[PDB]
């Protein structure tokens, strides 16, 4: 009690009650467990992102206004159905309903488009399909790609080539869907940008009662590659005809957001089902519940032991950052990035603070969706001339936005993370300030 | 050998770190140990067959619900028959004869605020016929089930009390009712309807952790297989519950719909098996043991000390089993609580014993049949051959294994005090 | 049921913290260590301690080990010594519950490259004489072993070898002298002379944790107490010394020229006996028996599977004493490298061994003299309930406190595979 | 090569067992020496030519005994320490502060005694830097020596001498007003029994390691070298477990004040306490502390430590840190790091009072300060690197942690930069 007594006298009793702040202190796991209050509130905003796959029953502009008030954060495209002027009507349809908020910078939301491949079914390689439809993701700016049934590193670097010289900047998060994939996962891991564990097929594949172990095996070995790992298929699934799920269905969800799946997914929920805007209004306080019950002090620990020492500084100084936030209960963790990869490192550590992540591109913001409690803003401005100047304008555009959304109140600690020279890769400072 | 350490995720379970245990996790890694968390079926009209009681047996099925809810008197006295009818078919060959308990689960006070008239007379029924375990319905504070113990009367001592945590007081008011209960049942049904539904998972969890600190058995109940009712498979929501509840620490998971009213009953029995097992093996027991014994306190009472120094001896030759002499359960209890890797198999003479050891993670029920010995020592002997063979027989025990035998230094329950280390030869 | 004074005494708060930071915070000066001296007492045998008169009251004093040091001396001067050692241990020797055998221990002169020639002449007087231990001087290599090893000429095979590492190629070739030596000496006199005399302290705390990984005992040497040669008291330097090789994790602890040739012998004796007791109690169990538990592999042995689940039992009720039956010292020795809190009263017929088990921490030799019973077990009862009247007697035990019994299934060396938790009647 | 020296494959193992089995006498310390050294000034000492001698041995502190001598004596003593100091100032990258602190006399059978408040009010007079309070029984004693200093002793640090049994009792009120501690092994030994002092020493250790305040070892810690040049055994062994333990500063008090080999026992202390500074288990240490330290709301804290988890992450050579009062150099010793707190401070007080904190180096910057202030704190880092440089702590390549502010004055330290050397 020592080690709180303090902060309890300042910050009061009533704030180390809520978000399962007793349960995060605990010395054990099994103390941690008896320690989850259903009376103790969620306080911090949802970092746990949801894809939602887009179908006739979430395609109009205004459902999908409904969806984006609702907490989805990427937008799926399944082409094993429909054509591409079908998915080019839909991309257009989700840009609509995006840029509709657009005119308040400091609470706009930007939404990720995943293409997500048929697959090469009876074939080896990439199908002739496959290659129409990720030369169409390029030419119609999607961010991310599902690439159906990896098998192999080869795969990866076949779904690479067919996306070309322009398809550089598109994130591959490779489908294991079957037993070659989970054994080869390794190999697989390296040269994607991260995984999705499709339980769908991987349930057909290998024996349905295996699964699970093929699941929390991939999320543990993505959460220690720092590598963002998407958990799939039938979690809210009576919620295609009925408006509230299974006992199964929602424990499913919170399990696999205490696994360390960085998103969360609804296919049939969301594309053809009576109940879109209710599935993911299920996702988002099912994930809010659960990353407060994840037991913060082994995680971080473990995340720390496990990650091997670095002389890079942006991975310096995201360690550095995260135990600065732990330290003083920082209410975020502001970071200026250019690819999203500054951000990235301070997520892989899980911290509790948001990962507020200030960028100027807009293909970083929506794909930084993939990294768990990374919470982007897309910075509108045009350059200052004195640099020095621009950076402190762009950490000002994130106290301002995160004041506004909730996430900041006067008299709360922020970590702010910059460089010191302009360019991707030269993220090395820290500083510690006060909201006033 | 090489083979035995690559099968039930033993490389995982060496692991330093949780993340680690969480790498090493293989799907080629095949499961060795018996299933521990025991099956609950619901019994209907699905499942009343005596020959479908004769399969759901062979299938895994330990506890045999019945819901007061459903039916008349004649109704369950009917099911009780049908279940003794099956079980007692194979009390032929008493090494592979399996114990099956029989639950009462009580309709509830509703609108009402204590024990029910209705529930006064369906306890009595369950004394009367004989029932092994209770599942009160809608407990909300420690006077309920000892409303509950009262309505039993004192024919009915014996009979074990699972409390169901259905609502928010009985979540909130959740130390005072296990203090007075056998154990506990979170019914996910009634409190997702009670309480948000994104927080039964909190409430399940904190629960199950309570129970296993407090070492009384708890069962996770309701829509587990749901869409095995109609359907042959399950969703993947569906198998990942089931994996997780057993992965939170339950002792005990339930099928309702699934075996009471379905199309697949038996194949809900197996595929609760299938996943359990599974599930069991994935255990970190290096991290669990570890925090199960640094919290457990201090106990001057021989039969706890002999628990905790039996399950360490277990871990420390990679026991194939701990076979102990139980005339109640207690000393199965209690070695079932420090979730040992090795089988607890209990010999006992009581039948009630026997049925209501299912309640406990990985004990594995004996009935022993033969009367008597006139040299207590040889007596126990016997038994203790009775636990080998059967063991043997049912595939846990090989000759080679090592395993830990626990027994008394007299007759009569309470007087647990004695491990040896045993050569299965 | 043993109130609140019990737990402030023997530094009971301290080792019940959940960090090492919280355990040194947690020391109180103020609380009295209770139980018995474990890390037994090697005294230097010499003209100011030859006398029969002089050793009865070293002994008295707590001297456990007598060292002849064959560098000083001739073969007649050290069997007139051990002589004198045997009078004054056998006139104590008619009250047979209260009887403390004292070991006998040759400090060889040292080599020259192999085993010196009157090494070899010093050694075969060792056998002839009777002594249990031998510590031999100036080990470098496996080789030098094998060499005393064969100098203990036929008979001398139950002779225990401490292995003096005395240079920098014994330090370097300490795994190999290990694996072949049943203990180690860290000589720190010429061990400070042959490697910088800032790198000593690295070197003993590496080779007490080696050994006590291995099992197997560690004497710490050398200037201890150096001031109580001419000295009544020691100085800071002195005691931090003592209690900090009883923290590190040593077996024993000597006394060179404070007892052979020092003005205060018997003051010397009683001050290494009052520090170790203060120290053991010191000692944060709760990290030391859990990383003793996780660094020690898993075994096959019953012995080795008994001992632990012994140590885990006497922590779990905070047993008094594990009272073993051993004939070699073996399973009182497997024991002890748990470091348990209980005494482990070592119960045996065999009057080297009861000697030699002085060199492992915590074990309190009862040497039975008594006729054997025609049934065995009734044999077996005869010496658990004498180690417990010879607890009673000592102080180690009272009526109403628990007792871990470690005994075997059959007579002979190596079968001890049973552990039971009795109450002291 | 590197992985092989300073007992970094033991301060690699998973459990404390295993660390003591990796510990190498072949591994060498690389490190510089953290823990300070405080030697007894006496007329073994007391020559300018014998001084010198003592602060290229290591001495960081030097002990006036005020039980012994007079004030004139005294004076002479300080005169003759800042003479010997000052003869190394032509060099300001090598120039190495050293501390003056007075030990009073103590009250003996009696509050304060009348000497000891003469005695204050000389300290106060010729600037020292700390003062050992001698027989401290509870924090009404601190207040009366703090009284006594006045409003001139104000910037005097108070180490309060734990040496009787009421001392030992009353210690967390004690530790709460004072500076830091000493556990003065002497009369402690003789107040409580001899054998319980070693519980006291490490109890007082662990609790000033918690609160983040210097702790003293004190008494007979190489006693047999005031007649001989080597020493027991036993005071290797002791010397060793004292910095093991988690003392900040250990001391000579015969050893050098009247001993026939000073500028020996200080050599001794500074070699065994190299050793002994590798040979610490960093894994539990540093995540015991970081457990134990409550969390808190001031940025200097917070950055302190993000900087030490900085610095272990790429193993960080040293931690460049500019302070005002020194209290941002403490921060980061607190949390016990691997690297070298390089603190460049302008102040000279607090320069020589850093060496109360293990692993803090100060540093004197003697340049005036810059009209941009961007460009001072530039100069300051950059001072810091060439004396680092200069001094063997660091390489080319090599990775720093720098520690600044965002605005000048004391207590605004909230900035970490991660740094790689030329
Ligand atoms: O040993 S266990 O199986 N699991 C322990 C555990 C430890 C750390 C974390 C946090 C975490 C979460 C995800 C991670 O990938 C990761 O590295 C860390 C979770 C679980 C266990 C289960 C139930 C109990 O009651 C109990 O005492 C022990
Ligand atoms: O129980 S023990 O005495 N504690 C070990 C321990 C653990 C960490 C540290 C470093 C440390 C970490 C944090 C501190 O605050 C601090 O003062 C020191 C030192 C000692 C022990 C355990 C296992 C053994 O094999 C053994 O010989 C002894
Ligand atoms: O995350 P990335 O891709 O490394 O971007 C972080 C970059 O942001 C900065 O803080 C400023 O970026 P820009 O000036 O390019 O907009 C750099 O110092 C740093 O290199
Ligand atoms: O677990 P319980 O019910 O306490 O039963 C344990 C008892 O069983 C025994 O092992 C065997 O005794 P019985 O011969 O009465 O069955 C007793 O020695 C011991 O007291
Ligand atoms: O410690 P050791 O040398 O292995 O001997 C222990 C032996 O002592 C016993 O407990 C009693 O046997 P004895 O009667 O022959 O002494 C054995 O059953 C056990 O094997
Ligand atoms: O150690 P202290 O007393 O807190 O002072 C640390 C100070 O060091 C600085 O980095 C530089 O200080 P100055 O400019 O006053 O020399 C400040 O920003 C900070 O306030
Ligand atoms: O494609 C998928 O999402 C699957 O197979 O689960
Ligand atoms: O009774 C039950 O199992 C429920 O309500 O969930
Ligand atoms: O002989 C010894 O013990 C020594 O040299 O230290
Ligand atoms: O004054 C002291 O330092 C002592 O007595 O040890
Ligand atoms: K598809
Ligand atoms: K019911
Ligand atoms: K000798
Ligand atoms: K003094
Ligand atoms: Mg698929
Ligand atoms: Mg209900
Ligand atoms: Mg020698
Ligand atoms: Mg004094």
């Amino acid at each position: 009690r020592a080690d709180v007594a303090q902060l309890t006298q300042e910050l009061g009793t009533a704030f180390f009650q809520q978000q399962q702040l007793p349960a995060a202190m605990a010395d054990t796991f099994l103390e941690h467990l008896c320690l989850l209050d259903i009376d103790s509130e969620p306080v911090a905003a949802r970092s746990t992102s949801i894809i939602a796959t887009i179908g006739p029953a979430s395609r109009s502009v205004e459902r999908l206004k409904e969806m984006i008030k609702a907490g989805m954060n990427i937008a799926r495209l399944n082409f094993s159905h429909g054509s591409h002027e079908y998915h080019a009507e839909s991309i257009a349809n989700v840009r609509e309903a995006v840029e509709s908020f657009a005119g308040s910078p400091l609470s706009y939301r930007p939404v990720a488009i995943a293409l997500d491949t048929k697959g090469p079914g009876s074939g080896p390689g990439l199908s002739e399909q496959d290659v129409r439809d990720l030369r169409f993701g390029v030419e119609h700016g999607v961010d991310i790609v599902f690439a159906s049934f990896v098998r192999k590193a080869s795969d990866v670097a076949a779904v690479r080539a067919a996306l070309g010289p322009e398809g550089h900047g598109i994130k591959i998060i490779s489908k294991i869907e079957n037993h070659e994939g989970v054994k080869r996962f390794d190999e697989i891991l390296e040269v994607s940008d991260g995984i999705m564990v499709a339980r769908g097929d991987l349930g057909i594949e290998i024996p349905a009662e295996k699964v699970f172990l093929a699941q929390k095996m991939m999320i543990g070995r993505c959460n220690l590659a720092g590598k963002p790992v998407v958990c799939a298929t039938q979690m809210l699934e009576s919620m295609i005809t009925k408006p509230r799920p299974t006992r199964a269905e929602t424990s499913d969800v919170a399990n696999a957001v205490l696994d360390g799946a960085d998103c969360i997914m609804l296919s049939g929920e969301t594309a053809k089902g009576n109940f879109p805007v209710e599935a993911v209004k299920m996702q988002h306080a099912i994930a809010r519940e659960a990353e407060a019950a994840v037991y913060h002090r082994q995680l971080f620990e473990e995340l720390r032991r496990a990650a091997p020492l670095s002389r890079d500084p942006t991975e310096v100084t995201a360690i550095g950052a995260v135990e600065a936030a732990f330290k003083c209960c920082a209410a975020a963790i502001i970071v200026l990035t250019t690819t999203g990869r500054s951000a990235q490192l301070l997520s892989r550590y899980r911290p509790r603070a948001a990962v507020i992540a200030v960028t100027r591109s807009a293909q970083a913001a929506r794909q930084v969706h993939l990294c768990r409690g990374v919470f982007p803003l897309l910075y509108r401005e045009p350059p200052e001339a004195i640099w020095a100047d621009d950076v402190d304008r762009r950490v000002q555009f994130g106290i301002e936005s995160g004041k506004l959304r909730g996430f900041l109140r006067v008299g709360d600690l922020v970590i702010v993370v910059t460089g010191w020279r302009p360019g991707s890769g030269y993220t090395n400072i820290m500083r510690v300030l006060s909201i006033s």
